[PDB]
RNA sequence: CUGUGAAUA
Protein backbone atom coordinates (compact mmCIF):
# COMPACT_ATOMS: atom_id res chain seq x y z
CA UNK A 1 0.00 0.00 0.00
CA UNK A 2 0.96 3.29 -1.03
CA UNK A 3 -0.95 4.89 1.51
CA UNK A 4 1.50 3.64 4.41
CA UNK A 5 4.57 4.06 2.85
CA UNK A 6 4.02 8.19 2.26
CA UNK A 7 2.75 8.44 5.51
CA UNK A 8 5.96 7.03 6.86
CA UNK A 9 7.39 9.33 4.73
CA UNK A 10 5.84 12.85 5.12
CA UNK A 11 5.10 12.57 8.85
CA UNK A 12 7.95 11.01 9.93
CA UNK A 13 6.30 7.54 11.08
CA UNK A 14 9.40 5.00 10.28
CA UNK A 15 10.41 4.37 14.24
CA UNK A 16 6.91 3.51 15.09
CA UNK A 17 6.47 1.12 11.98
CA UNK A 18 10.10 -0.63 12.45
CA UNK A 19 9.90 -1.09 16.23
CA UNK A 20 6.53 -2.91 15.83
CA UNK A 21 6.96 -6.26 14.53
CA UNK A 22 3.94 -6.43 12.07
CA UNK A 23 4.73 -2.80 11.19
CA UNK A 24 8.80 -3.69 10.14
CA UNK A 25 7.42 -6.81 8.63
CA UNK A 26 5.75 -4.19 6.25
CA UNK A 27 8.47 -2.10 5.59
CA UNK A 28 10.85 -5.20 4.72
CA UNK A 29 8.39 -6.46 2.02
CA UNK A 30 7.92 -2.98 0.46
CA UNK A 31 11.16 -1.32 0.47
CA UNK A 32 12.04 -1.51 -3.22
CA UNK A 33 15.01 -3.15 -4.17
CA UNK A 34 15.82 -0.44 -6.93
CA UNK A 35 17.95 1.93 -5.89
CA UNK A 36 17.26 4.86 -8.01
CA UNK A 37 13.58 4.46 -6.77
CA UNK A 38 12.10 7.19 -5.13
CA UNK A 39 10.69 5.10 -2.45
CA UNK A 40 13.17 3.37 -1.65
CA UNK A 41 15.54 7.26 -1.41
CA UNK A 42 12.80 8.49 0.75
CA UNK A 43 12.89 5.58 3.18
CA UNK A 44 16.90 5.08 3.00
CA UNK A 45 16.63 8.83 3.84
CA UNK A 46 14.49 8.62 6.38
CA UNK A 47 16.89 6.10 8.00
CA UNK A 48 20.10 7.32 8.03
CA UNK A 49 19.47 11.22 8.53
CA UNK A 50 19.67 10.74 12.25
CA UNK A 51 22.52 8.92 13.72
CA UNK A 52 21.26 8.21 17.19
CA UNK A 53 17.86 7.17 15.51
CA UNK A 54 19.77 4.91 12.91
CA UNK A 55 21.85 3.23 16.18
CA UNK A 56 18.46 2.87 18.40
CA UNK A 57 16.68 0.58 15.47
CA UNK A 58 19.96 -1.64 14.95
CA UNK A 59 19.77 -2.47 18.56
CA UNK A 60 15.93 -3.11 18.47
CA UNK A 61 14.28 -6.43 18.11
CA UNK A 62 12.23 -5.90 15.34
CA UNK A 63 14.14 -2.92 13.73
CA UNK A 64 17.14 -4.47 13.33
CA UNK A 65 15.56 -6.83 10.80
CA UNK A 66 14.60 -3.33 8.45
CA UNK A 67 18.31 -2.22 8.57
CA UNK A 68 19.39 -5.52 7.52
CA UNK A 69 16.79 -4.99 4.41
CA UNK A 70 18.31 -1.84 3.36
CA UNK A 71 21.78 -3.75 3.77
CA UNK A 72 20.95 -6.47 1.41
CA UNK A 73 19.64 -3.90 -1.43
CA UNK A 74 22.44 -1.35 -0.76
CA UNK A 75 24.95 0.14 -3.40
CA UNK A 76 28.25 1.95 -2.75
CA UNK A 77 27.33 5.63 -1.86
CA UNK A 78 24.46 3.96 0.58
CA UNK A 79 26.78 1.52 2.41
CA UNK A 80 29.53 4.57 2.89
CA UNK A 81 26.61 5.95 5.18
CA UNK A 82 25.41 3.25 6.94
CA UNK A 83 29.46 2.09 7.68
CA UNK A 84 30.36 5.76 8.69
CA UNK A 85 27.05 5.65 11.35
CA UNK A 86 27.78 1.57 12.85
CA UNK A 87 31.59 3.32 13.14
CA UNK A 88 31.20 5.18 15.98
CA UNK A 89 29.80 2.79 18.29
CA UNK A 90 30.77 -0.36 16.78
CA UNK A 91 31.93 -1.93 20.02
CA UNK A 92 28.96 -1.78 21.86
CA UNK A 93 26.56 -2.60 18.76
CA UNK A 94 29.14 -5.88 18.82
CA UNK A 95 27.47 -7.09 22.26
CA UNK A 96 23.89 -5.98 21.77
CA UNK A 97 21.92 -9.19 20.80
CA UNK A 98 20.07 -7.32 17.90
CA UNK A 99 22.45 -5.38 16.48
CA UNK A 100 25.05 -7.89 16.45
CA UNK A 101 22.60 -9.01 13.76
CA UNK A 102 23.02 -5.96 11.78
CA UNK A 103 27.06 -6.16 12.35
CA UNK A 104 27.09 -9.85 11.04
CA UNK A 105 25.42 -9.06 8.03
CA UNK A 106 27.25 -6.47 7.21
CA UNK A 107 30.38 -7.54 7.20
CA UNK A 108 28.89 -10.22 4.75
CA UNK A 109 27.17 -7.26 2.43
CA UNK A 110 29.10 -4.20 2.37
CA UNK A 111 32.03 -3.86 -0.02
CA UNK A 112 35.13 -5.83 0.95
CA UNK A 113 37.01 -1.88 1.94
CA UNK A 114 34.16 -0.92 3.75
CA UNK A 115 33.55 -3.84 6.13
CA UNK A 116 37.38 -3.84 6.58
CA UNK A 117 37.19 -0.44 7.67
CA UNK A 118 34.73 -1.21 10.18
CA UNK A 119 36.40 -4.35 11.39
CA UNK A 120 39.60 -2.06 12.12
CA UNK A 121 37.56 -0.03 14.26
CA UNK A 122 37.73 -3.33 16.78
CA UNK A 123 41.69 -2.73 16.68
CA UNK A 124 42.51 -1.16 20.25
CA UNK A 125 39.68 -2.43 21.89
CA UNK A 126 38.77 -4.94 24.76
CA UNK A 127 38.82 -7.84 22.57
CA UNK A 128 39.19 -10.20 25.36
CA UNK A 129 35.68 -9.12 26.47
CA UNK A 130 34.08 -9.28 22.58
CA UNK A 131 35.44 -12.86 21.63
CA UNK A 132 34.29 -14.55 24.49
CA UNK A 133 30.61 -12.18 24.27
CA UNK A 134 27.36 -14.66 23.25
CA UNK A 135 26.96 -12.55 20.57
CA UNK A 136 30.28 -10.82 19.94
CA UNK A 137 31.68 -13.94 19.46
CA UNK A 138 30.07 -13.94 16.48
CA UNK A 139 30.76 -11.16 14.98
CA UNK A 140 34.37 -12.01 15.23
CA UNK A 141 34.26 -15.25 13.92
CA UNK A 142 32.14 -13.81 10.89
CA UNK A 143 35.24 -11.22 10.44
CA UNK A 144 37.82 -14.03 10.08
CA UNK A 145 34.95 -16.43 8.07
CA UNK A 146 34.28 -13.18 5.76
CA UNK A 147 37.26 -11.16 5.13
CA UNK A 148 40.33 -11.40 3.51
CA UNK A 149 43.02 -12.29 6.59
CA UNK A 150 44.55 -8.81 6.09
CA UNK A 151 41.98 -7.20 7.39
CA UNK A 152 42.05 -8.78 10.78
CA UNK A 153 45.61 -9.17 11.04
CA UNK A 154 45.19 -7.44 14.63
CA UNK A 155 43.26 -10.00 15.88
CA UNK A 156 45.95 -12.46 15.73
CA UNK A 157 48.47 -10.37 17.04
CA UNK A 158 46.05 -10.28 19.70
CA UNK A 159 46.15 -13.59 20.17
CA UNK A 160 49.71 -13.80 19.95
CA UNK A 161 49.92 -12.89 23.50
CA UNK A 162 49.62 -15.75 25.66
CA UNK A 163 47.52 -14.24 28.26
CA UNK A 164 44.54 -13.28 25.90
CA UNK A 165 45.06 -16.57 23.99
CA UNK A 166 44.38 -18.91 26.71
CA UNK A 167 41.60 -16.68 28.46
CA UNK A 168 39.79 -16.72 24.79
CA UNK A 169 40.40 -20.37 24.32
CA UNK A 170 39.65 -22.14 27.24
CA UNK A 171 36.21 -20.08 26.84
CA UNK A 172 32.53 -21.53 25.74
CA UNK A 173 32.25 -18.55 23.07
CA UNK A 174 36.46 -18.23 22.60
CA UNK A 175 37.16 -21.53 21.98
CA UNK A 176 34.92 -21.09 18.92
CA UNK A 177 36.51 -17.64 18.10
CA UNK A 178 39.92 -19.33 18.37
CA UNK A 179 38.78 -22.54 16.06
CA UNK A 180 37.62 -20.83 13.17
CA UNK A 181 40.99 -18.36 13.25
CA UNK A 182 42.69 -21.78 12.65
CA UNK A 183 40.85 -23.24 10.29
CA UNK A 184 40.91 -19.96 8.36
CA UNK A 185 44.77 -20.06 8.17
CA UNK A 186 45.18 -23.02 7.52
CA UNK A 187 43.27 -22.96 4.22
CA UNK A 188 44.70 -22.14 1.15
CA UNK A 189 43.37 -18.79 0.70
CA UNK A 190 45.13 -18.83 -3.10
CA UNK A 191 43.53 -15.61 -3.90
CA UNK A 192 45.48 -13.55 -0.99
CA UNK A 193 49.16 -13.40 -0.27
CA UNK A 194 50.19 -16.45 0.74
CA UNK A 195 53.60 -15.39 2.97
CA UNK A 196 51.17 -13.24 4.92
CA UNK A 197 48.87 -16.06 5.63
CA UNK A 198 51.65 -18.76 6.60
CA UNK A 199 53.29 -15.66 8.98
CA UNK A 200 49.82 -15.56 10.51
CA UNK A 201 49.44 -19.15 10.51
CA UNK A 202 52.76 -20.15 12.40
CA UNK A 203 52.71 -16.85 15.16
CA UNK A 204 48.88 -18.94 16.43
CA UNK A 205 49.75 -22.58 16.15
CA UNK A 206 53.03 -21.42 18.06
CA UNK A 207 50.50 -19.95 20.69
CA UNK A 208 49.02 -23.38 20.53
CA UNK A 209 52.06 -25.10 21.01
CA UNK A 210 53.52 -23.01 23.54
CA UNK A 211 50.57 -23.63 26.12
CA UNK A 212 49.45 -27.44 24.54
CA UNK A 213 49.33 -28.96 28.04
CA UNK A 214 46.98 -26.56 29.80
CA UNK A 215 44.91 -26.46 26.54
CA UNK A 216 44.80 -30.29 26.10
CA UNK A 217 43.22 -30.67 29.72
CA UNK A 218 40.49 -27.84 29.40
CA UNK A 219 37.01 -28.30 28.69
CA UNK A 220 36.64 -26.20 25.86
CA UNK A 221 40.62 -25.32 24.70
CA UNK A 222 40.66 -29.30 24.26
CA UNK A 223 39.11 -29.01 20.56
CA UNK A 224 41.65 -26.43 19.55
CA UNK A 225 44.52 -29.07 20.38
CA UNK A 226 42.84 -31.50 18.32
CA UNK A 227 42.25 -29.63 15.27
CA UNK A 228 46.16 -28.42 15.08
CA UNK A 229 46.91 -31.45 15.49
CA UNK A 230 45.45 -33.54 12.62
CA UNK A 231 46.40 -30.62 10.81
CA UNK A 232 49.83 -31.92 9.03
CA UNK A 233 51.58 -31.53 6.15
CA UNK A 234 53.33 -28.15 6.57
CA UNK A 235 51.63 -27.66 9.85
CA UNK A 236 53.30 -31.36 11.20
CA UNK A 237 56.18 -29.64 13.04
CA UNK A 238 53.69 -28.26 15.60
CA UNK A 239 51.60 -31.66 15.97
CA UNK A 240 55.23 -33.59 16.30
CA UNK A 241 55.79 -31.00 18.94
CA UNK A 242 52.59 -31.15 20.95
CA UNK A 243 53.31 -35.07 20.64
CA UNK A 244 56.64 -35.53 21.59
CA UNK A 245 56.74 -32.32 24.01
CA UNK A 246 53.54 -32.92 26.17
CA UNK A 247 51.86 -36.12 25.34
CA UNK A 248 54.74 -38.45 25.13
CA UNK A 249 55.20 -37.18 28.63
CA UNK A 250 51.84 -37.12 30.10
CA UNK A 251 49.61 -39.96 27.77
CA UNK A 252 48.81 -41.81 30.79
CA UNK A 253 47.27 -39.07 33.15
CA UNK A 254 45.52 -37.34 30.31
CA UNK A 255 43.76 -40.58 29.41
CA UNK A 256 42.74 -40.65 32.55
CA UNK A 257 40.77 -37.04 32.38
CA UNK A 258 37.51 -36.28 31.06
CA UNK A 259 38.40 -33.59 28.57
CA UNK A 260 42.17 -35.03 27.77
CA UNK A 261 41.80 -38.36 26.88
CA UNK A 262 39.96 -36.61 23.67
CA UNK A 263 42.90 -35.18 22.57
CA UNK A 264 44.86 -38.23 23.28
CA UNK A 265 42.44 -40.52 20.99
CA UNK A 266 42.80 -37.93 18.45
CA UNK A 267 46.99 -38.15 18.93
CA UNK A 268 46.73 -42.30 18.14
CA UNK A 269 43.82 -41.66 15.49
CA UNK A 270 45.89 -39.23 13.76
CA UNK A 271 49.58 -39.06 14.10
CA UNK A 272 52.02 -41.06 11.52
CA UNK A 273 53.34 -44.31 12.66
CA UNK A 274 56.78 -42.44 13.71
CA UNK A 275 55.18 -40.81 17.12
CA UNK A 276 52.38 -43.89 17.24
CA UNK A 277 55.05 -45.75 17.72
CA UNK A 278 56.48 -43.46 20.57
CA UNK A 279 53.42 -43.54 21.86
CA UNK A 280 52.68 -47.56 22.17
CA UNK A 281 56.63 -47.52 23.59
CA UNK A 282 55.44 -45.04 26.51
CA UNK A 283 52.35 -47.00 27.53
CA UNK A 284 53.76 -50.32 27.49
CA UNK A 285 57.81 -49.56 28.55
CA UNK A 286 57.22 -45.52 30.26
CA UNK A 287 56.61 -44.66 33.65
CA UNK A 288 54.46 -46.90 35.00
CA UNK A 289 53.23 -45.85 38.73
CA UNK A 290 52.58 -48.74 41.13
CA UNK A 291 54.53 -51.08 39.14
CA UNK A 292 53.86 -54.06 41.72
CA UNK A 293 50.39 -53.77 40.71
CA UNK A 294 50.46 -52.54 37.13
CA UNK A 295 52.50 -54.39 34.63
CA UNK A 296 52.46 -51.00 32.05
CA UNK A 297 49.78 -48.63 31.45
CA UNK A 298 47.02 -50.92 30.13
CA UNK A 299 46.65 -52.08 33.95
CA UNK A 300 45.47 -49.05 34.56
CA UNK A 301 43.52 -47.96 30.96
CA UNK A 302 41.63 -51.05 30.84
CA UNK A 303 39.45 -50.43 33.79
CA UNK A 304 39.19 -46.66 33.90
CA UNK A 305 35.78 -44.21 33.01
CA UNK A 306 37.92 -42.60 30.60
CA UNK A 307 40.68 -44.59 29.85
CA UNK A 308 38.62 -47.79 27.94
CA UNK A 309 37.84 -45.32 25.20
CA UNK A 310 41.93 -44.21 24.75
CA UNK A 311 42.00 -48.35 24.75
CA UNK A 312 39.32 -48.65 21.98
CA UNK A 313 40.67 -45.82 19.97
CA UNK A 314 44.55 -47.98 20.20
CA UNK A 315 42.66 -50.87 19.21
CA UNK A 316 41.19 -49.62 15.76
CA UNK A 317 44.72 -47.89 15.39
CA UNK A 318 46.25 -51.75 15.37
CA UNK A 319 43.45 -53.19 13.25
CA UNK A 320 43.70 -50.42 10.52
CA UNK A 321 47.36 -50.26 10.82
CA UNK A 322 47.88 -54.17 9.73
CA UNK A 323 47.08 -52.58 6.52
CA UNK A 324 50.06 -50.91 6.38
CA UNK A 325 52.31 -51.75 3.01
CA UNK A 326 55.50 -51.49 5.20
CA UNK A 327 55.16 -54.78 6.76
CA UNK A 328 57.67 -53.94 9.83
CA UNK A 329 54.89 -51.31 10.81
CA UNK A 330 52.37 -54.36 10.22
CA UNK A 331 54.52 -56.13 12.32
CA UNK A 332 54.50 -54.01 15.42
CA UNK A 333 50.64 -53.01 14.88
CA UNK A 334 49.69 -56.18 15.18
CA UNK A 335 52.01 -57.15 18.06
CA UNK A 336 51.00 -54.27 20.09
CA UNK A 337 47.13 -55.42 19.21
CA UNK A 338 48.03 -58.77 20.53
CA UNK A 339 49.36 -57.48 23.39
CA UNK A 340 45.98 -55.56 23.93
CA UNK A 341 43.67 -58.79 23.21
CA UNK A 342 46.23 -61.19 25.82
CA UNK A 343 45.16 -58.55 28.57
CA UNK A 344 41.81 -58.34 28.08
CA UNK A 345 41.35 -62.03 27.65
CA UNK A 346 43.01 -62.19 31.11
CA UNK A 347 40.42 -59.67 32.62
CA UNK A 348 37.92 -60.76 30.66
CA UNK A 349 35.42 -61.64 33.73
CA UNK A 350 36.26 -58.43 35.80
CA UNK A 351 35.73 -56.54 32.10
CA UNK A 352 32.16 -58.36 31.17
CA UNK A 353 30.66 -56.26 34.39
CA UNK A 354 31.11 -52.93 32.65
CA UNK A 355 29.72 -51.46 29.47
CA UNK A 356 33.02 -50.19 28.54
CA UNK A 357 34.35 -53.77 28.93
CA UNK A 358 31.31 -55.45 26.65
CA UNK A 359 32.66 -52.82 24.06
CA UNK A 360 36.19 -53.97 24.03
CA UNK A 361 35.42 -57.47 24.07
CA UNK A 362 33.16 -57.15 21.24
CA UNK A 363 35.71 -55.29 19.15
CA UNK A 364 38.47 -57.62 19.70
CA UNK A 365 35.90 -60.48 19.10
CA UNK A 366 35.05 -58.89 15.69
CA UNK A 367 38.41 -60.13 14.18
C1' C B 1 29.87 -47.89 33.08
C1' U B 2 30.32 -45.89 29.94
C1' G B 3 32.87 -39.76 28.34
C1' U B 4 33.25 -32.88 26.19
C1' G B 5 32.06 -27.05 23.01
C1' A B 6 27.60 -20.74 20.37
C1' A B 7 23.37 -14.94 19.81
C1' U B 8 17.24 -12.12 17.49
C1' A B 9 10.37 -11.92 15.06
Amino acid sequence: DSVTLQDVLANDALVEFATDKNGCRFLQEHYPTENDNDVHQKLFRKLVEDRAIFLSLCSNMFGNFFVQRVLECSNTEEQEILTEHLATDLYNLCLDKSACRVIQLAIQKLDVHLATRLSLELRDTHLVRLSIDQNGNHVIQKIVKTLPVSSWTFLVDFFADDDNLIHVCQDKYGCRVIQSTVETLSTDQYAQCYQHRVILLRSLMAGVTRNCTQLASNEFANYVVQHVIKCGDALAVYRDIIIEQCLLQNLLSMSQEKYASHVVEVAFECAPYRLVAEMMNEIFEGYIPHPDTNRDALDILLFHQYGNYVVQQMIQTCVLGQNARDQKQSEMYGMWLEKIHGRVMRNAHRLERFSSGKKIIEALQSM
